[PDB]
């Protein structure tokens, strides 16, 4: 439910203020950075949504940007300041990347799991070659991984823990839909209800 | 998911029970009938309480393979009480091995016990968290999304969500790749590393 990100309308309004003629070829560069910025920001939101701290990082990016827009809004023709603002946007993205790394490296096995996902993906190139796979769902996608690497230590742990979790939310759902007697539906349910 | 033409229908089971028509082989036939039930219970218990374990299908099938053999004996000895008694003992031995196998594997896979406990622990907690939340959606997606939404901070669901997100991204881009695309090598740091 984004509201922290400026609409293309709002961005165009801000670009306008840079009406003078000298502040024109710099305004070209500024417009380019703001785009690289958006790309960089959303890249984070759909390449790192698995990282808890991704929302924080995304938001800081736009909070810091809004500040730069404040400057621009009341100095839209100050080319030397626009040049600096362009540098600040670069500084903002550089910190977002730093944050991204700090967290990924602070989460024990996050680096290892990343490499593994990279390694198995490369292998998927081979395995899927002309397999004409075509289905939408994290399910189908994840089932494929199981189907191809069921013997891998990491996808094994993921599939096992996953199966239990899913089983756990389905039964509690049943429980609250009036049921019980569930305490003897499986060893899992028995341990969950005892 | 192994659970097909290896398991005898209740029709087939009834046919086999019939052969035990004599009258002495009747009170034993009651016990045999009981064991075969406990057996099915035990077997399917494995298929819906351990499907997360790769080797579950193997175990399930061994159980019915070994069972089929006991049925062969019963079929041509349906009135041999002392044999029936032994068969009942064999079914007990079959279940005992299935349990052995289930343990062997689970302990050969390191963190499986830990993850099981954790899933149990978090589920217990879901009882409290979900109380009157009227959750009602089908999909492993929705189900797992909920777990992330409730325990996003847990060490284990954290690793699962991270590794999961990358794997899914990896299978989707390779799919794109094979649908004629490329230029993908610069769509993300992940794709770059995948294609370099």
């Amino acid at each position: 439910l984004n509201n922290v990100v400026f609409t293309n309308k709002e961005l165009e309004d801000i670009y306008n203020l840079s009406n003078k003629e000298e502040t024109k070829e710099v305004l070209k560069l500024f417009k380019l950075k703001v785009n690289q910025f958006y790309r960089h920001a959303f890249g984070i939101v759909n390449d790192y949504n698995g990282l808890l701290e991704y929302k924080e990082i995304f938001n800081m990016m736009f909070l810091k940007l809004s500040v730069v827009f404040d400057t621009q809004r009341k100095e839209a023709n100050n080319v030397e300041q626009i040049k600096r603002n362009i540098a600040i946007l670069d500084e903002i993205m550089a910190k977002a990347d730093n944050d991204l790394s700090y967290f990924i490296s602070q989460n024990k096995n996050f680096q290892e799991l990343w490499d593994k996902a990279v390694k198995l993906t490369k292998e998927m190139k081979i395995k899927l070659k002309g397999q004409k796979l075509d289905l939408r769902d994290g399910e189908v996608a994840i089932n494929k991984v199981r189907e191809l690497f069921g013997s891998d230590k990491n996808v094994k742990e993921l599939w096992w823990f996953r199966s239990l979790l899913v089983k756990g939310v389905y039964l509690i759902k049943r429980y609250y839909e009036g049921d019980i007697e569930l305490a003897t539906t499986s060893d899992f349910a028995k341990a969950v209800f005892e």
